[PDB]
């Protein structure tokens, strides 16, 4: 979404924006709905 998928953090995308962020700690985690799980 924002990074790059770097080594600092990193954050991936699915849906639309369920997407979601972590940081090389849990100090930065992004979680979003599990709609990756597409049915």
């Amino acid at each position: 979404n924002e990074e790059p998928l770097p080594e600092g953090w990193e954050i991936r995308y699915t849906r639309e924006g369920v997407r979601y962020f972590v940081d090389h700690n849990t100090r930065t985690t992004t979680f979003k709905d599990p709609r990756n799980g597409k049915s």
